[PDB]
């Protein structure tokens, strides 16, 4: 039952493989792009998951034949852009893996996995509201190239992953010589036409396959329950709760607000517990829409208020605190005789006021770590004029913003702290957005709640003539490019004003 | 209290104590066997656990001291087989056996002093097993077969051989051989009893000394009437074809919904209609293959699954076998090297039977299984000499209903050939399964996942056209006769050849 | 809202910020003690948890930049802070210990352990301090004060010494051989100063004046207790305490209780807790009273006693120590040439369980330490013995002091061994039940006594004098004539243990 489809991408030819492996899968497929080849696998559990929560996961493993953070970088990569994409309310397990057997590093492994996921999901009977695509861009004089070759990178400007579906891009994640936004959105659109070839070419497979999918049948809320909780709702200020300044304090009076509502009054409470969780999602996207205001209070561009120091540490080499409202970073670096430099990340759980076990480097914190590092590596001096190692590490020791791209501005002053003779200093921030029919709202430098409530969570970094590192991704089917470009206007503004208040604390690196 | 007893074994002396050391354990016993001591002890949970399940578990652990300075997993599986039939039926406490190398002469057995240790342990103990049991090392060396021979007379055997039993017969054999013929093996397995019969009538002795008053296991007897109505819902709904169900995965959803209704007719009386429900299955499929001589997947008793093989299937790697039998499925993977010299490992994805769940590092039963197939092929592996190279070969198995460590071997004999290794023969492997209804037996040929779980044994014969070189079975029932040991073993020297005959068409020698 | 508190501590600035950093925390801290600094957080989970255990953890690591010993940090702060939280408060309280900046002559150790006190002062959590440690060596008869790492290499004392306002809650200390009243004279120096760094923090609580969250502990019903009381007066509690075997004891004591509630959900609950003090006062009552320990013992009897050496064939040295349902084996290695090193195991089966086999764990952990520590100072120099020497225990039945055990079956293994060695040690645990008219010491305690008497206080040296000693305490704090009298006795218990460690051997083999 073997069955070959094949195709061009960007110079080799691209191959896919289904029904000869892995055959009790729910789909599974076999990707070949040049010397690459890759199999993905898609199954889901047989009765949906209990809860509000969506059980995702995605694994990617190179094989020690087929020629170590990457795997998880890589596997967050493919997560990203397939994640939005299933109906809502589907809480199965579905788990999704990807074996590198065979591995060309001129024809992306990365990317092979991301088409092998795509289409896994999309030949199974899991209801995935894909084809999903994704792609690498490299630009080299003047010319944006795809799935650039190992030595071509070596001379690109850019380092960029897009990924989308027929009608959208879904997911950027860059790293970038300090180029400029119009460089990147062009990229980024010029990354998403040989997207869309790619979602083409999957879905005559998928025409050709015809897999019968499993019927999600999402309820329909009663009009009537809505009505009473809602009126539960309006009665103890939920508006005003919202509106409480604290972030504790707002997620205490929410969750007693609710506390209250839900004893009024087993199957019946699931159903109260989650109007309440909507009416309080509508209530802060209503007030950010209507009355232009965030539930702190700020406007759509207004960045937290600031605070920063250096030199805070006595024997270290350089050290960095910088504060963001209730997000708060402290860097450390430290200088070697002569993996030339590095960015780790921590997140302890009393940055959030939790207690729990402390464990070895979870997924998230591998992230922030190499997003960081990404951002930064390009205004690292050239080893030749500055013959040391350069370590640094991250503490988040409060958190509800953005504590990766708060670890970058924390980093850039220790860095400055330290004398280290720097290209320029980078600072980071993220972006948010609430899409009502009417319209939309972009958001700067947003907190916990607006990424959990919102649309998106875009988080751009770099320096004052351009950027140096993104990564996107988001909760809605798509963006469109009018709101990736005001986007990452907002967000050059919303950097410049942090990369200013930095220079107050130190202006230069340190003599 | 100590109490010593002694004797001998195979030229040297053993010792057992016991009422010394480890007495808050159910029971414990330190054995002396030549210059190897081994502290053995069995625990039982103070109340049996809920649900349909025997947690047993068995450690094995070798002090750094022990020597005056994989394997344990191996020697751990090893001790549990014949160890885990023989508890009453129905009896579910924890029981937890461990055993310490305290110090170990390569030369007299540790792994098999402590196997007698562990026998010795529960002997004592007023846990209720059905024992004793012990087991022997067999070599054969010039004709003559050898008990428990030293390091440097293993040098020169032709067999490696592990066997176990009790009283009345064989429970377990594991063994790796040089291309021997069947009646050379069923002939050392033999030898190997009689001197087990001698260690089991030493322990009873010493139990008919220590008198040791046992935990009294009242088996509840099922209700007559309950089954019966049972058993009319179960005949309505066409149990019978319900197992006769193709497909490995559409045949589980089929008696899981039957089951699924049959329960809702209808808390402490479910529990009993899951139960009675099993072995109304249970005896369904055995009656099928005793009296209309068809099984699940209606073949018969001594037929094999439909086969299908390739070779070279990536492009980059040094050899590369894919082996297809029924619904199991493995793709083995080889990589020549400088110059330990020849190793071969074995991955079991979840996906591989269709089931979603976190990734790990390799468990107990992927140890097993790479040894297994490590031990199978070592034999025909070229001499150094002639082949300067190192030889690393993995197996990733796709998909299982069967036996994916055969597969697994068939995959890397495919892989060595592909990659040009000039070994000395091919190498396939099959496992037989059994029915016995106490009119008779049957003999099951490639057996698959359900006539395992609801059969009496899983034999697993791999080796040449020549002859054996590994073996590892386990069985579910008191004892294997020496009749059905050589059938087994006939026949699945039957099974091997067909099963090289089409790997040949294939692949008919090295590349 | 940066608030700098300043003092002196040794000959260097001690200095304590809050209102800066890590506010999401029910309370934080940095600590900056010369050029030492360690941030230091407590937070506590929003509502209690059930059942009855009080789940209070505390970590401490040591940055890369700051430049086992972590966890046995971590073990030594958490013991003066556990038994000072009000009874029955049973909210998850993590304490987190981050050493940003190491300066060894400047103890991170004792920095951490002010810093958490103090995380926890500022904080709306009900602890009952502050209380503070430190570090005395003892160099030309002379006491001192947090000793820099040069001095510690001439010091006869490493101690460490905590607790709070009115008494000593903790100590912990290896010495070379000193004399009871040399180590108590050292204890009560450590808390003048103690006394000086509670006073510290207290004024900065009474400067930030936080507000604690209000702990009501329910009052028991006078008349539920009555019933409760009979029934169990009926069923023989006194005698079944009162079983010699620890198993049975266990059994019968569950089944007493397994009974009782059966009579009798949010009652249940009660019952239980009822049943608990009900035996807890038995066994206190029997002790104080009645001068008899469940297993028929008086407060100054050690447990019947067992040893062998040589029982392993083929390692260096061997030694099997037997003190009633407590054993350990331990085993000798010698090797070419970190120096020496003492590790400790203790199984399941030791106690009569079933479970998951581990990487060795925290109290695994400690218990090793404690036995090389116990064990070093009488360890040859490499001078005129040139050899490794590893030593591994393994505890092969449990109810008293496997740590201790192992002490005595490490000597054991060093003389089989043949290595020259300076004196034999031996340890033992000492106990304690306080009634209010008076308390009672209690020599070589067993499991039950640790659990529900006052303290466990650990001692080990040689006939010359102590080597080690780690106590913790379940009660707010002990006078210094309870901690006088448990060393004396303690000196007592370990003489007689060496006594019957000599019939075994008498000395290095030859």
């Amino acid at each position: 039952e073997k069955k070959v489809f094949k195709t061009e991408w960007a110079g080799r030819s691209l191959t896919i493989e289904t029904g000869q492996l892995a055959k009790q899968a729910n789909g599974a497929v076999l990707v070949r792009y040049g010397d690459t080849v890759v199999l993905s696998t898609a199954t889901a559990s047989k009765e949906p998951r209990d809860g509000d929560f969506f059980p995702l996961t995605v694994n990617y493993e190179e094989k020690m034949y087929a020629a170590g953070d990457d795997a998880t970088l890589t596997a967050r990569l493919i997560d990203r852009p397939i994640r939005p994409l299933f109906p809502k309310g589907y809480k199965h397990d579905v788990q999704i893996m990807n074996m590198v057997l065979s591995a060309d590093p001129d024809c992306s492994p990365q990317m092979a996995a991301m088409i092998g996921s795509s289409m896994a999901l999309s030949v199974s009977d899991i209801p995935f509201q894909g084809p999903i695509a994704g792609v690498n861009v490299g630009y080299i004089d003047g010319k944006y190239i795809i799935n650039p070759t190992v030595e071509e990178k070596e001379v690109s400007r850019l380092d960029l992953e897009v990924a989308g579906h027929k009608d959208a891009v879904n997911m950027v994640e860059a790293g970038a010589s300090e180029i400029t936004e119009q460089e990147m959105l062009e990229a980024i659109f010029f990354g998403h036409e040989e997207i869309q070839r790619l979602v083409d070419f999957q879905q005559q497979i998928v025409d050709h396959i015809q897999p019968v999918k499993q019927e999600f049948i999402p309820a329909e809320r009663d009009e009537a329950l809505v009505e009473r909780v809602k009126s539960l709702t309006e009665e103890k200020g939920l508006k005003e709760t919202v509106l409480t300044f604290d972030k504790q304090q707002r997620d205490e009076n929410l969750d007693n607000l609710k506390e209250e509502i839900v004893n009024e009054f087993e199957l019946l409470i699931k159903e109260v517990y989650a109007i309440l969780n909507e009416l309080v999602k509508e209530e802060v996207r209503r007030l950010i829409a209507d009355e232009k205001i965030r539930p702190d209070g700020r406007k759509p561009d207004e960045i937290r208020p600031l605070d920063s120091e250096v030199g805070i540490l006595p024997r270290t080499h350089g050290s960095g605190l910088f504060t963001r409202g209730q997000t708060q970073a402290l860097s450390v670096l430290t200088l070697g005789a002569l993996k030339r430099f590095m960015h780790h990340y921590n997140f302890p759980n009393f940055s959030v006021g939790e207690t729990g076990p402390v464990r070895a480097p979870g997924r998230r914190e591998i992230g922030h770590g190499a997003l960081g590092e990404r951002a930064l590596k390009y205004i690292i001096p050239d080893t030749a004029d500055f013959p040391y190692t350069i370590r640094i590490v991250s503490e988040v020791l409060e958190s509800n913003g953005s504590s990766s791209q708060a670890s970058i501005c924390g980093s850039t002053l220790a860095l400055m702290d330290a004398g280290v003779p720097i290209k320029a200093p980078v600072a980071g921030i993220a972006m948010g957005l609430v899409t009502r029919e009417d319209s939309y709202t972009i958001l700067t430098d947003i907190q916990g709640m607006e990424d959990a409530l919102g649309d998106m969570d875009f988080k751009v970094a770099g320096t004052k003539e351009g950027i140096t590192a993104i990564q996107m991704d988001i909760k809605i089917d798509g963006l469109t490019r009018e709101i990736i470009e005001e986007a990452l206007e907002q967000a050059r503004r919303g950097r410049l004003e942090i990369m200013n208040h930095m220079l107050q604390t130190i202006d230069q690196p340190r003599t």
